[PDB]
C-alpha cells in the first residue's frame, strides 16, 4: 500500500558544506540518532522523522554501537528503515558508526578503543545496520590506555577492507588529534572529520583544536549543538534571538555554522514539525559584528 | 540453440594493434564507444549486430561510461546483458572500461565530483548493470577541481587493490594535472595506464602540453570523438585530400589521430556496420607525408 | 530439557584483569589453556564443565593450537563444538589463540616448522575446525632456524591482513630472535602482542634478557606452564611459604609469576572444575614485599 | 567407495628433500611435471596410475602450466578431477604450480605476454580448472621484451597479496632480467622464491651467471627437462659409458648430474611409464661424484 | 599424523544379512543399537574405536533416536561427526534410524507423543544433528493413545515424501494398533517396513499376536534388547530366580559350544520372522564375540523345548 | 574458440520414431556408453563420438550407473564433456542413466531394485552427470527377491521428485513388465519405455514382449542390436554363428546394404521397436550404420531368407 516516495525538491531546500579539504559534502544540518531513535519509541514516529528529515536535504544519519536505549537498538531500527524506506537512496545517504563507550559486559566491550573492541564492534553495526559499509567510522572516544598506533592501524585496516570509505575521531584531545592523523597518513589513509561537543556553552573546540583540523584538511561536526534542550546566560541570548528572525534555538544553529571551518551540527531532533523549523536557518542575515559581539558576552 | 554468436576465425588478422604508451596491454588502432546508439532508446537488434560486426573486425576494447545511455547507466544494462547472451566465452579476450566523474544520481553524491565515495559507489553500480567482477580500466570522467587528487589517486588505487579494476585513467585532465595525480597514484604502486582527452583534427588541444606528459610518464592515449562528433566549412579541402588518396574524409581523419605513436586507438560511435567496416579500411592507407600534412593545416 | 548457558552475572568481577605490553589489549591473570585433556581422551562433560566455570570466574582468554589432543587436531573441533552450543553469543567477549609449529601432519610442508607454507594451511586448518572467522591471536609456536624470520614474519603480517587475526605472537623464541622478528614485523607495520615463554619456578630463563626485550617492545608475555608441567600442584621450601600466607604451592607458584607488568597472563592447564575456582583465589593474595621475595629466591633458578 | 587412493605409509621414507633458495619450502629431489602425457589424448586410468605412484614415491611437487595438454589447458581439467577424487585430503601435503606466458587463448591478449591482464585472468582459469582455492607457485612462463617488468611484478605482487599464490617465482627468465624483477618483487615484499631454467648435460647456459644470480638472490632452481627432451634415456655413447662405470644407467647419471650442486633443488622428469619414476628415484641413492668423473663427464 | 580411515575389505564377507519381511531391504543378521555409551558422557575416541570395528565386522544399520545420550540427542551429535570424518564415503551402504516418542525438550509438544508438529519437528533437528539429508527409517518410539494414527499416520507419509525419509516404521507397538497404522499408510501407498518390538528369551510378548501380525501385513521385526539389557550376558553370573534361570540356560549354551550372549542372540534370530537384534555398546572384543552367533549349528526341537523351562 | 559447434542439418538427418504411444520421439538409432567411454579410453576419442553423433541426429544418450570401467567413470567423463560441449543443446537430448546390478560394495549396492538403492544411485548419477533430472530413469534388471510393489514405488518418487521425467525397466520378463507396469499406473506414472535384448539371434522380445509393450502403450528400445559383433563383418563366437551371419551379410549386399545396416535395419523394420543402442565406434562406422534405414523396405522373400539364418523367436 503505502511507500516511501522521495520529495523532488528535497536537493533545493538545504545547502552542503565541504568537510574540510575533503571532497565528501554534509548537509549543513545532519541529524544524529541520539535521542528516539531506540526501541523506547514507535517505529512509525521514527520513520516519519528519517522521512521528513530526506524530505528537506538532510542525507547525513550519525549512528553509533550504544545509540538506543537499549544499547544497539538505534542502528536495528535504522537498518530496517533503510531496508523498508530509504534502500534505492543508500548512495545518497551519508552513514557512520562509532566505537569506543560501553556496549557489552567485559573489559573487551566496556571502555575501550582497541584494535580487538573497533573491528569486532564495526561488524557488529554493518550486520544490525544491513549495509555493506559505513561512509564514516568514528573513534567515539579517547582510550588514553589503548595507544594511538593501534587505534590508527585499526581505522586503516577498516578502510583497506571495505567496510568503511572515511574514518574520524570524536571528543579527542586536541594534540591527540594531531597525533592520529599523523599516524593515519602513515597508511595512506586521510583524517576525515571530527566530532567535538560545539555550542554556545561549551568552547572545547575554539581553543588549540580548530587550527589543528584546518591544518590536517580535516572537517568538523558540532555534537548537541543546542547543550542537549538547554538552548530551546540563555535568557538573555533569547532577547538577542528576539532582535532578528529567529528563536533560541534557531541563533544557535546560526552561530555554530556561522563559519566555514565547520561543517554541520548534529540536530537530533524528536518531531518533524520542529525540524522543518530548525532547517532552513541559514536564509538569515549573518552577524554583523555588532551581535557577534553581544553573543560572545551572554555566551562564554 | 538457434542463432548463437560465433566470432569470426580470423578476427585478429584485419585490424592493428598498438601498445598503450609503455605497458603490456594492447588496444586495437579503433575502439568502439557506446555514448550512442546503446540506451535504451536504440532497440537491441541494432547493438546486437553492432557488438557483433566490431569484435568480428578485430575491435576489442569496449568503452563505457556511468551516464552512458540514455537513460544514465542503461548502455551499461544493455552491454551487460549482449556480455551475458554473447560475449560470455570471450569475456577474457575483451577490454571493457568504465567511467565516473558528470551527473549521474541526484544528490550532491551523484551528480557530477569526483569524490571517493561517488567514485567507488558508482563503480559498484557499474559492476552491477555489466554483470562483471572487474573492469579493465576505470577512468575519472571528469577533473574535480574542489576534490583533492590525494583523495581521487587513493579511491582509483583501492578500485585496482580490491580487485575490481586492472588498471586506471583519467579523462579530460589539464596537463599539470595529469602528472600530479600520476605521482600520486605512483605513490599507492599503480601505473597511471590511458587517457582519454578530446583529440580531433579540429581541436588538437592535447598536442601542446599533454602528449609530452604521457609520453614521458608511460601512459598511452585514446582519442575522443575522432570524427569530431559528425564534422569529419573547413571540411570540403579536408574532404578534397581524402578523395585524391582513396579515403572518405572520415578515414582520413581516423588515419590522421592515429599517425603517431602516442595516440593508441579512437573511440568511434557509429550507427550501422556498413559504415563501421568502411572505418577499419583508414588503417589500410599509405602513411602520411610532409606534403599533405602541410596542406592539412 | 533444555541446557543453554547462564553465564555468572558477576562474573567480571571475579578475576583481575590485567594489560598486555603497551597495547589495547587485556587479559585475565589466568588463562586457561586446552594443552592437555581436552583432546579426545576426555569425555564432552569434563569439557563443557570447565570451559563453563573458567568463564563464570572471568577468564576470558583461550590459548590452544593446532596439534594439541590426543589425537592431534582433535582439541580444536572438540572446542568448536562447545562454541556452538554453549559461547556463540560471548564470541566477541572471549579471546580465542592458535599455535602452528609443532608435529601436525606427514610431510616436510608438515610436522615442524614455521614455514608460509605451514603456516597459512595450518591457520586455514583450525579456522575450519574451529568454526570462527577469525582468531584474536596467532603464534609462530616455536622457531625454525632454517626458514628465514623474514617469510614467517611475512606469512603472519599476511594473516592479518586477510582478517584472519588480529594479534601477531611467538612462543619459545631466543631473546635476541624476538627482537629480529619485531622489527620485521614492524617493516610490516604489524606490530607483536605477546611472546608465550615457559616461565616459572624452575625455569627462570625470561628474565635474563627476555623480559628485558618484551618490555621494550611494547609486547607483554604470557607464562607457558608457570606450575612446571605439574611438579607444583627441591620444592618443600616452597612448600613452607603454601602454609604461611594462606594459600597452596600452585597457589604461591601462580602468584610469583603474576609479580610485574611484565606478565600479563599464566597458562595454566587444570582439569578439576573446583582446583580452578580455588586458583583464581591466588590473586587476592598479599605481595611479597621484600623479605617474603627474597626467601622464594632460595630454591628457585 | 569400492577402492579410494590410500597413500604408501612409507612415502616420506623414500625421497630426501631439499630446500629451495633461502626460504622454507622445501621441494622434493624428483617432482613430476604435467609438461606432456597428461592432455585428452592420454587416458585417465594412465594419469591416475601415475599420480599415485609419484605421490607414492615421495614426490610432493606437482608442476602445471595453462598451456599443457594437449589441446591448451587440459592439463588442469585432468589433475583437477584427479585431486577432487583422490588427493582431495592429502591437499596441504602437496606443491601446486602453474605457469603463464605463452599462448593460450585466441587475441593480443592471449597469444603471449606477462601483461597484468595476461597475468591475472589467465591465473583465475587456471584456479578454476585446478579446483583450489590458491596455487603454492605462480610463474612467469616466460620473459616479455615487450612489457615493463614493474607491471609483471605488479602482478604477481597482487597474486599473493589476493591469496591465490604462496609464492612467486619465474621461468625462462635471463640473468640480469632476474636480478631487476626481484629487486622489484622486494618492494612489494613479495620475495622471489624460485627460478626454472632449462639446465641438462647438453644444455648448461644456466651455470653462466643465473646460478650466482639465484644464489645471492636468496631463490632457488628447479631443472626444466632434465634429459634434454628425451635424448639422455638410452655422443651420448660415451656418458653411458661412464654410467656403466657407476652402476647407473644414462638417465639416472644425468639426473644425478642435475641435483648435484645445493643450487638445484629439484628436477622435473615427465615420464609416462610408472615402472620408470621407481628407476628415477634410486639415481640420488648414488654415492657422489668426484675428479675422474666429472672431468670425464665433459 | 594420519587418522583416516579405511574399511576392511572383508568386510562384507563376515555376517549374514537377512530381509526385512517381505520387502527389498536387508539389514544385518546384528545392528548397533546407539542406546547407551554414546553421549557427552563417553570419550569419542571410544566411541569412534566401536563403531570403526562394527562396520569391519559387517554390521551396516545403527539404530539411533532423537532421545539417546545422555543428554538427550548427544548421540545424534557424536554420531553426525563420526559421519563427516570416517563415514562420510560410505554413507550410501549404511542404514540409519531415528526415533521421537519420548520426552526431548520442555513443552507439551516436546514431552513425546505421536502428534504431526512434534514428529515433523524432531525430525527435521534430528536430521541437523546426524548431518544427513535423510534417515534410512523413520520410527514411532511409542504409541500415543491420545493421538488418532491417522495423524501419526499422515506424519510418517509426509516424512517420505519430502524426501526426509526412506522407509517408515513403529516401535514399542501393540498388534492391534500395528495393523491399524499399517492399514492407514496403505492409503498413503507407503507401507510400514519394520517393527521394533523388545524380544529376548525372558520377554517373549510379540510371539502370541505381534509375529502374526507383520507376517500378514508383510513388515519385519528388530529386536530391542535381546540380552535383556546385561541380564543374558553372564556379566551377572534383577531377582534371584532370573540369575538361576540365566545360569540355567548357560549351561545349555556351554554344551552347544556357545556362551550366553550368543545362545540368546542366536535364539532371537531362530525364526526368519525375526531381522535383527540390536547389540548395545560395549568393549570391542564383546561385540566381535557377539557379532558371531549365527555361525552355531541351528537349534533342534529337543534343545528348543529345553530352554522352555 | 576451441569450442563445439552442432552442425545445422543435424535434424534433416536421422528419422525420429514414436515411443509407443508417448509424445516422447527418439532417433531411429541411439549411442549406449555401455563401454569405451570408461578411464581406460581417452577423452578425446570420445568427445569425438559425440560430436559425430548428435550432428548425424542422435539425441539419444543410453547411460548407466555402472558403465565404465571402473564403476561409473562413464557417467563422469559424460558430465564433463556435457558441461563442456553440450549445456547449450542439454534440453535437445534425451539422457537416460539405470539402476539394478552391482555397482558399489555391500549388499545395498551389489544389484538389486530396493527404493534404497534406487533413490541412492540415482542421486549419485545425477550428480556424476551434472544434470538436475535425467530424461529417462531405467530399472536395469528384474529383482525376485524385492516386490515390484517397491521398486515401481520408487520409480514413482523419482518423478515426482523432479530427478525424472519418464521411467522404464529393461530385461524384463514379459509378465513382469505388465505386473509393474499396472502398479505405476497406480502412482499416474505411465511405463514409458522397455529395453529388452533384441537382435537376429535373440529373438525372446517377438513371444510374449511386443504384444505386451503395444498393448501398454509403451515403447521398445533395442539393446545390443549388433549382438556384440557377429553382425558388424568384423568376425567374417562359435563356427554356427559364423556361418549364420555370411549368409545373412549375402542378403545385404544384394539389397546394397552392409552386414550391420542390414541388422539395425531389420530390428527398426515395424513401429513397434523405436530405436537400437549403436554403442562406441570408430567415428566412419557410426555414419555408416546411422543411414541404415535410407533402403527399400523388406519385401516377402527377403524376410524369408532372413527367417533362414536367424532364429524362430
Amino acid at each position: 500500500s503505502m511507500r516511501y516516495l522521495a520529495h523532488p525538491d528535497r536537493y533545493d531546500r538545504i545547502a552542503y558544506r565541504r568537510v574540510g579539504r575533503s571532497g565528501l559534502v554534509l548537509p549543513a544540518l545532519s541529524l544524529g540518532l541520539w535521542h528516539n531513535f531506540g526501541d523506547s519509541t514507535p517505529i512509525d514516529t521514527q520513520r516519519a522523522l528519517l522521512r521528513t528529515a530526506f524530505d528537506l536535504g538532510i542525507t547525513h544519519f550519525d549512528l553509533a554501537n550504544n545509540y538506543g536505549p537499549p544499547y544497539g537498538s538505534a542502528e536495528i531500527n535504522f537498518g530496517r528503515l533503510l531496508r523498508e524506506d530509504f534502500k534505492p537512496y543508500r548512495d545518497e545517504l551519508i552513514l557512520s558508526t562509532k566505537a569506543g563507550w560501553d556496549m557489552w559486559p567485559g573489559p573487551y566491550g566496556q571502555g575501550g578503543s582497541s584494535r580487538k573492541y573497533l573491528l569486532s564492534s564495526l561488524d557488529q553495526s554493518l550486520q544490525r545496520l544491513g549495509v555493506d559499509y559505513v561512509d564514516i567510522f568514528y573513534s567515539h572516544r579517547f582510550d588514553a590506555d589503548t595507544p594511538l598506533e593501534e587505534t590508527a592501524g585499526a581505522l586503516a585496516s577498516a578502510v583497506q577492507q571495505g567496510k568503511a570509505l572515511y574514518v574520524g575521531i570524536s571528543s579527542y584531545s586536541a594534540a591527540r588529534t594531531r597525533e592520529i592523523a599523523a599516524l593515519l597518513r602513515a597508511w595512506k589513509v586521510p583524517l576525515l572529520i571530527h566530532q567535538p561537543a560545539y555550542n554556545l556553552f561549551n568552547r572545547w573546540a575554539e581553543h588549540e583544536l580548530f587550527d589543528a583540523t584546518a591544518e590536517l584538511g580535516a572537517g568538523v561536526i558540532a555534537f548537541t549543538p543546542l547543550a542537549q534542550g538547554l538552548l530551546t546566560r540563555a535568557r538573555g541570548l533569547d532577547a538577542i534571538a528576539r532582535g532578528r528572525g529567529q528563536s533560541l534555538a534557531q541563533l544557535a544553529l546560526a552561530w555554530v555554522l556561522r563559519d566555514a571551518r565547520v561543517s554541520s551540527a548534529l540536530l537530533g531532533a524528536s518531531r518533524p514539525e520542529q525540524l522543518i523549523e530548525n532547517v532552513a536557518a541559514l536564509q538569515a542575515p549573518p552577524f554583523s559584528a555588532e551581535e557577534l559581539a553581544e553573543i560572545d558576552r551572554h555566551a562564554v
